[PDB]
């Protein structure tokens, strides 16, 4: 039987506030630039569709320097951090960003033709961009973030396939990890599994994972430890309706329909995908730079950073506006020229953490010793390898930012005027 | 140690409003007319995408003419500005600009192409034009406002470029004086000095810097001198989809992708970039025109206008239908005739500030005496160079403009149903 | 010293309903049909795009065949009506006008090129139109009600032009009239006299004046005689984007781009303009056939109908649907012929004014006399030339329409469920 | 004088319920099937965009069988029913129906045009479609609903016009009976009589009048028979913008342009019409479906079905989804063929009525039967020819539908639950 946090823990009334300054980050909207030959990234991809996972590091209060220590009993009740303010701050002008690939595989326009159209020559790709589905999300926990998308789940064991058989489809549950691919509209799963073409999704997500939170599964989870705060806000729509150049995987059943005559006697592809569009992005709308309470939380934990660990998950579109520039080969020129300057593509993200810590206790009985157990082994050992060892987030260092007085904090400042 | 000023100033009963009668301004929406030879500008730069940074002037009240000096100590108290009301209205039609260059680095459509594109001469630039973001915000503080862009921050010592190389970003803060850039859709940044195309960009932009105003940053300030009452409200998106022409900065990588043959074999600008979109203005969002109330504040300042100084920053968008006249060069002609008219752009701005203000008193005792020091100097100094001398603002002198009469003005009619 | 008239008017308990029984104009949405040879208007110009100014015309209080006469001292006091209750009542299904010029100075679409235009030879004018902006407007006053535009405001005695020397700009406030041109898309001004093109705009504006409702101007009115009540719904946005052909008035500088070669060589005009669009009507959202209520006012008249005088100022576009008809020259023909019907463009309108006016008085003192004499001599005089013979209001006059019982009317009926 | 019927009427507490199981009506969009020489409808226009106004037959109470008779007098006091609950039910997808004419006078698109459009030969006329405005409305009298629209009032005597000469419009009142044309965006009027042109709008309507509901006339009702419950919902806007073909009916004035040279010496038709759009049809805005409370109403009467009769209006045009189907000629061909099938357009409408009506009892004094008699003199009469004869409406006889016990009814569950 688990238990609301508020039964065994404690808290107090010592609050304080931290954040990092200011968070950067500056990169290229698509891939990674590295050396020719070496495969050292001198910059890397830096997109609003990638998912933000910051980790934020705690001091234990079991130790933390406190100008007091009567409030607490050294022996029976150890102490835990609790948050209950946070507030993701972003700096960055709300704009909308563009993806693209220069081979997409798009036979021909079906939103409305006038004309069966034209034999493909063989490979018919074509240059194409659009601006991904709106996203904005945010998810704060003490454990990571956990999404999902699809892939191949290796076969049933009969007829191993002529190459081609399509892929085993399969749900996958797997970590969010600072640097992954939001939905963007073409659906959660795995590129470069299930897309051999290489190129049927822009130049960003083709090589990569598009994974989506498994809200059900992190909700239904027990301990309630997963997220307990949390606010997504997504809109998209089709731009425009295209066809899947490439053979048939698997053919349109001839009573579906009625055959054709020479032209329409030949079926085009009836594989069609749609390109999406986030529309408009509104200041009217925005989750950020807005305050988040978590006084209350439907699930068990209540702010009770365990391991005073804190994972704020943010994914956010609506300042993807990546800008181009270009530098010139040569001051020389008089007459604008084409191969006189090189053009390249680069995008900011501005971040700003900002958090308010409840300071508790709790006094270690058998059943409490106990349920801490049952919980989280680590909790009670660590209190005085990483399972995260194999996992990359952005890590934030907090233990040298603390403060009491939230009278000298603009988020302080708030949560003191609510409580 | 900070504290709101509620704590060491003093609040009197006494009440004075004060606006300018009617401000306007006129000019060239792009680009500012001045002599072929000389370089006086004959007219000037005025469009909506520029912050209308106002400076007010509020005469000394430890020295204006009250009728009426018993309220205050003239020995050990001294009297501050308070503003509790601004309105910021606007006297223009609602409408939209449109802006755009001559020569825009564009290549081809991207948004869906029906065979692959035919390769670039030299110079495929054309003459393109769109609407920019629709920017709604406006900041009032004691301290100039202070904006953000990216700009080439001198790199790293080592390998000092193959011209061409791309440019170091570095996010740079800065005042956001009256005039210059606001977002437009193409984020925030020094055009002039990333893009050497000189025309990736309208025309009213590729020479300028693009300054979004750094809230993050001036809501973390202390002492909160810089804003404490603001309202931002942005909206944007993907009008085109197109090509940066040019040559390959950084190249695809070739795991992103499968060669192709003759046509597809050879990928064409990778470089997207999209024109952005202020969608439809509406009466029913308007920032302006309505009273903003600064009773209370988040930040510890709370309406002392320490100097008697005063900085409304306005951005509005919703009314930058710039529109054109052109005059004949001879009444004779029957037929109309392409070279017997000249054809010219403009745009006006009208607008009208309103205030009211409170007459505070600060008896100079210690740690007043002292905290008046740790914060501004100048405050107790003045009190009986210029740190804003390298900056312009719209100068504005209210001075011979405050009336203790409130019975007498639209702003203090409400003001005074208000309180 | 000015003050609310709630001080020096006293309200009595008799209240009045008034108001035509259906108004209707019909006309042509761009102009009026006169005699080939003679001027005389045959057919007017009736289109959702001129202000409508009512002036409605109500029974001196002080001279009424009231039922009885002991409310009031014919000696001391004299009565005046006041207003309490209006209702624009309007009576055409909802749609949307369009409007356009047959030689509209529009060059190439520049929302998106393909290749670089080609020159233009001369006259490359085209037949284009479009759906001005959605403006509902209604303002209420016992003034007229003043607008503003911009126009040539004869230069500064220096170069007196060289023919083509761009206009003087100067914002100009004026009497919106009945019949006057409201905003459109292109902005406040005088066509006729900026634009000696003849052809920038739309075949109803280039020859007009297109006003706007100087709201700051009037609500700054010390008396608040201009209006007291009033509401406003503006929405537009850019459908589409253009190039104005014509002569380079003034050159972009060669500091904001880079030469071309040949056809690059050679630029484009780069005076953009963009075709508004006032989108969607929606019922949800009318003004009109909406009661508005009197009873409160900021501005300090209130209601006082002085000289017993109403100017109702309305503007509704969204019942601009100008209809289209066509007779047949011979109903001999059993084929269809161009030349055999012709075709006309009409366009209704459907008006219903409600009121309801509270009888009042004010016994004339000292301070009263001067005040009223201080504000507006007539009162005084009049109480027992036309300032307002220059202008042209649609005459209302509603002296034998006043009835005092609102059992019988659904104004009244609804303002007898209010007070 | 006249007064609320709640007054000279007596409102007991007895409540019946009522309503037709289902209504059907199933037809063709756009015009009726008929035999090729005979008259006779086959199958008749089933749109939605005909107002469908349901007559509603109530038995007499002066004589229904009542399982008691203690509760009035059959001396001095008789029987009236009245109205409290209505609900007009829609059983049928939300969904949008679009109209059209093969042969619709348009020129061409003056959206945006390239180049001046090359004269017009003869019969330019092409296949044009759209979607009108969309209008939701129900209307509740013991009347029937008024329209208005346009037509030709036979002129003033002088000139007796040379066919061509335009027509008279005049505003025309008239009984809306079912199966009328809702206005469809391009205005109400009569297009048989104004358009000889027999093809400038679709099909539908060509051939009809588009009449819209006299609200202003009305609501203006001193007895207030007509209506007393009413909701209305349109919205519509200006897809495209064509040209009307045709010879000019009046001539645009040369002064409000300039001469061309050839193709711009010659002006192209100046009559430009847009075509409409309903937009997108959203469940949330359902005004069926919906029960209407009919307690109070700002019209005198109130809900007192007069007659016995009910005058339901309804126009729905979100469920206008119009269906074609068509069957072969032959199941033989296994190739599609053109000619092999035939193509059909047919439309449903699911109607559900239903009613709440409360027992009244009205006593016959002096001023009570003299109002009786200077309001409806039938009404005593009938208390114990058809003005309606020559109007139709859809019949509905809910004498036998009456039912004391609301408890087994979801119309009544609802009134039962509110009072």
């Amino acid at each position: 039987a688990v238990v609301s946090t508020d039964e065994y823990v404690a808290r107090t009334n010592i609050y304080y506030h931290a954040g990092t300054s200011r968070l950067l980050a500056v990169g290229h909207p698509y891939f990674p630039i590295k050396k020719p030959n070496n495969n050292k990234i001198l910059v890397p991809k830096v997109s609003g569709l990638q998912y933000r996972v910051f980790r934020i590091h705690l001091p234990d209060p079991n130790k933390f320097g406190f100008p007091d220590t009567s409030f607490y009993n050294p022996d029976t009740q150890r102490l835990v951090w609790a948050c209950v303010g946070v507030e993701v701050g972003r700096g960055q002008p709300l704009g909308v960003g563009i993806s693209g690939h220069p081979l997409l595989n798009k036979l021909d326009d079906t939103e409305n033709a006038s004309a069966y159209a034209a034999n493909a020559g063989v490979d018919n790709r074509e240059c194409i961009s659009m601006d991904y589905k709106q996203t904005q999300l945010c998810l704060i926990g003490c454990k990571p973030p956990i999404g999902e998308h699809w892939g191949k789940g290796s076969p049933c064991t009969q007829v191993a396939v002529q190459p081609g058989d399509c892929p085993p489809l399969e749900l996958i549950n797997t970590v969010i990890q600072d640097g992954d691919m939001v939905d963007t509209g073409f659906g959660a799963m795995d590129f470069t599994t299930l897309q051999a073409n290489k190129s049927e999704v822009p130049l960003d997500i083709c090589t990569s994972i598009c994974k989506y939170p498994d809200y059900i599964k992190m909700v239904s989870e027990p301990y309630g430890d997963s997220l307990f705060f949390y606010l997504r806000r997504e809109q998209m729509f089709v731009r425009h309706l295209f066809n899947r150049a490439g053979t048939v995987g698997e053919n349109v059943p001839d009573d579906l329909y009625i055959k054709g005559s020479g032209s329409t006697a030949n079926l085009a592809s009836s594989n069609y995908f749609p390109t999406p569009s986030g529309s408009m992005v509104t200041s009217d709308a925005q989750i950020f730079n807005k305050p988040y309470w978590l006084q209350r939380a439907q699930g068990h934990n209540n702010g009770i950073c365990w391991g005073n660990q804190l994972f704020v998950t943010v994914v956010d579109t609506t300042r993807s506006t990546n800008m181009s520039l270009c530098a010139a080969i040569s001051t020389s020129e008089t007459t604008y020229k084409n191969t006189n300057f090189k053009e390249y593509l680069r995008h900011g993200e501005e971040y700003d953490l900002q958090f308010i810590f409840q300071l508790c206790k709790i006094t270690l009985t058998a059943d409490v010793m106990t349920y801490i157990h049952s919980m989280n082994s680590t909790i009670l050992e660590d209190w005085n390898e990483d399972p995260l060892k194999k996992y990359t987030f952005w890590e934030v260092n907090l233990k040298e930012k603390f403060s009491a007085d939230l009278d000298q904090f603009p988020l302080g400042r708030k949560f003191l005027l609510q409580l």
